[PDB]
């Protein structure tokens, strides 16, 4: 859906500019050339032949576009981590089929490794944070994303404390 | 919460779609995570094509949800009868 934009380096005053596609056809002129909306089949070999009072030189070293294509494949992460007591702990996201995935945190989280699926964090606060999975591919950035919380609950200083047993007579309640 | 499960084609190369919201992580995966899922019933579809044969062979599988009751068992109080035969 971008374009592409190969551009020539200029020649002779009057010099016209041709570009040739992957399969030997024109596909416009002037130094820069501009394949607009571009598409996967726009993508691959391009090249260009410098024109001069009827003459054309040899043409010139062969580039590639390359057109990405946006994937099918949803980011998704695991479910909710719930923590007793812990500030550390590991990351749970499905791996992309075709793409690259990549982590960010919110308050102090810090994670070890963003680009993995299965990464280490370990400064956690106490309360929540939450992650997000943000999957792309190449040059289509920020295509896809996904939230994931990890909760955390310090432990508590209070100990089950219970009474003493009694020694009730005729009582039916207590 | 699931994953789906299809068998892998021999030579061929598999695709998911869904239904009713449903979500695939991975639609080209027949071993694919799925996160978004309705309660009730939805119908994922199995898709199996070949290079320029596209949309050779199809199949239909379903994933039940139900949500949890929040009724739980509540029996009676136990009784003491008295030459009785029913109760």
């Amino acid at each position: 859906g971008s374009n592409i934009v190969l551009s020539a380096n200029a020649g002779a005053a009057g010099t016209t500019y041709e570009w040739f596609n992957a399969s030997n056809v024109s596909v416009g002129t002037g130094q820069t050339l501009t394949i607009v909306g571009a598409t996967v089949a726009d993508a691959g070999d391009y090249y260009v032949i410098t024109t001069l009072n009827s003459c054309s030189s040899a043409a010139s070293s062969t580039t590639t576009a390359i057109v990405d294509q946006v994937p099918s494949t949803a980011a998704f992460a695991g479910n909710d981590i719930n923590l007793c007591n812990s500030f550390t702990t590991t990351l749970d996201a499905t791996p992309p089929n075709s793409a690259t995935g990549f982590w960010t945190t919110n308050s102090g989280a810090t994670i070890a490794n963003p680009n993995l699926a299965n990464s280490a964090v370990y400064n956690l606060p106490t309360g929540t944070s939450t992650f997000y999975w943000t999957l792309s591919n190449g040059a289509c950035i920020d295509f896809s994303v996904d939230s994931m919380v990890v909760e955390v609950t310090p432990a508590s200083t209070d100990v089950a404390d219970a009474g003493l047993d009694q020694n009730l007579c005729g009582q039916t309640s207590a």
